[PDB]
C-alpha cells in the first residue's frame, strides 16, 4: 500500500523517551509532508466510510495531538469536528473524567444530543487511558462511540482491550 | 462577506470566563460546522496566498487551539504543518522559550525558510511572540501571523511588530 507506506515513512522513532526502556513515535513528520498528512486522512476516511457508511455524526478529537486530525477527517468526511479537552479549558458547563498519566478530559454539557453517533480519533494509542476517558464522557452524553482510530497503536499496551467493546482502527502497529 | 458571516455567526461569547469581566469568545462551534471550519480555512488561506504568492513554505501552529487549524490550512495551502508544543512535549533535541514554554524540535526548518504561524486567537500575544522568536533561533523567517480571533484592546498586533498580523474577525 504505496500509501500507508508515505505514512510508514514519516514515523520518527525516539528511544528513551520520555522514559528510559520505552519508545515514542513522533507523527510530526507526517505532517511536514502534506502527501503524507494526506494519506494518513485519506486512510482513515476510507476505513470509517467503509465500516459505518453514512452513520457517522460527528469525529471528536482528543486534546492536543488528536486536534491535528479530527479537524481534518471530519473534512474529508463532510461531518463536524467536536473537542475533547484538558479539563479547565472550555466555558459553558462541563463535564470531566479522570485517567492515569492523574489527568482529567472535559467535554461541553451540550457538545452532542443523546443519540448522535460518534467517532474518536487521537494520534496514538498507548494504555488507552486517554481514549476511554473519552469514550466515558461520550457515553454520559448519551452519544454513541461507533469507534475510536488512531495513527499509532502500542499493541504491547493493551489499549484496544480496554476499549471493547467499542471497535478500534489503527493505520500503523509496534510493540 | 458570506463566508466571513459564516464565521462569525459560530463564534460563541461567553462572560465572565476565565475570570469574571473578560468575555470569552468560543471558535467551539466553528469546528462543528463543516461550513464554518471550511469558510475559516479558505478566507485564511485566500488571505495568505494574495499576500504571500509561493513564498510560504510552511504553517507553523500553536499548540493546543493552532493546531485545529494549521493542517487544515497548510494542507489547503499545498503545504507542510511544522508544531510549536508547550515545554516537555516533543521528542530529540528541541528550542525552549518561556513567555510557561514553548519547544520546538531543532529540525523543525532549515535556516531560511519560510513560515506563517497560526493560533486560534491572539490576545496580549504572548504566546505568538514566543512563538516567532523560537522560529527565529531556527534562523526561519516569519512572514506573518494569523489567528482567526483578536481581542483588539490588548493590543497584541502591537507586541508582533514587526512581524504583520491578520485575523478573520476583531473584538474589543
Amino acid at each position: 500500500d504505496s500509501e500507508l507506506q508515505l505514512v510508514e515513512q514519516r514515523i520518527r522513532s525516539f528511544p528513551d523517551f520520555p522514559t528510559p526502556g520505552v519508545v515514542f513515535r513522533d507523527i510530526s513528520p507526517v505532517l511536514k509532508d502534506p502527501a503524507s498528512f494526506r494519506a494518513a486522512i485519506g486512510l482513515l476516511a476510507r476505513h470509517l466510510k467503509a465500516t459505518h457508511g453514512g452513520r457517522i455524526d460527528y469525529i471528536a478529537g482528543l486534546d492536543s495531538r488528536g486536534f491535528l486530525f479530527g479537524p481534518s477527517l471530519a473534512q474529508e468526511l463532510g461531518l463536524g469536528c467536536v473537542l475533547i479537552r484538558k479539563r479547565g479549558k472550555l466555558p459553558g458547563p462541563t463535564l470531566w473524567a479522570s485517567y492515569s498519566l492523574k489527568a482529567e478530559l472535559e467535554i461541553q454539557k451540550d457538545a452532542l444530543e443523546p443519540g448522535q453517533r460518534v467517532v474518536v480519533v487521537d494520534d496514538l494509542l498507548a494504555t488507552g487511558g486517554t481514549m476511554n476517558a473519552a469514550c466515558e464522557l461520550l457515553g454520559r452524553l448519551q452519544a454513541e462511540v461507533l469507534e475510536c482510530v488512531s495513527l499509532v497503536e502500542l499493541t504491547s499496551l493493551k489499549g484496544r482491550e480496554k476499549l471493547a467493546p467499542v471497535p478500534f482502527f489503527s493505520l500503523l502497529q509496534y510493540e
